[PDB]
């Protein structure tokens, strides 16, 4: 048994393939870098607007709650469009529920050229170690 977060790519997201992220321990969310590349079982994204150490997601095995924390991201982390912390500041742990829309970064139109870079926008579905779906967003 292992708690599980499934990340699926929303229509307004920079593209990524669906992730099946097991949460036996906290998982870093961050930008793809050497030695830390995207994989199905992780929350590492090839996306310009993410920080290397962007956020952290985990399951609290003693209460059955799931959490997301912004770890001083430059461009923001959001739960249902609400920003967890200011730029370059840490948030407290923020509880996430199954069905939340989670966003890392924001779209950025460069100031020096006409290019727009997308951000990661995901639905997250959350499952307890025994397989039952976690508390649902309402």
């Amino acid at each position: 048994p292992s708690a599980l977060a499934i990340f699926t790519c929303r229509p307004n997201s920079h593209p990524f393939q669906e992730r099946h992220v097991y949460l036996d321990e906290p998982i870093k969310i961050g930008r793809s870098v050497a030695r830390c590349r995207p994989a199905q079982n992780n929350a590492t994204f090839d996306c310009k607007v993410l920080s290397r150490n962007h956020a952290l997601v985990w399951f609290d095995h003693k209460t059955g709650k799931f959490y997301l924390q912004d770890t001083k991201s430059s461009n923001g982390t959001f739960i249902n469009s609400q920003r967890l912390s200011r730029g370059s500041e840490e948030s407290p742990p923020c509880e996430i529920l199954s069905g939340d829309i989670i966003q890392f970064g924001v779209d950025v139109t460069e100031n020096t050229r006409k290019v727009t870079h997308g951000c990661i926008v995901s639905t997250i579905k959350l499952f307890l170690p025994d397989g039952m779906e976690a508390r649902l967003r309402s």
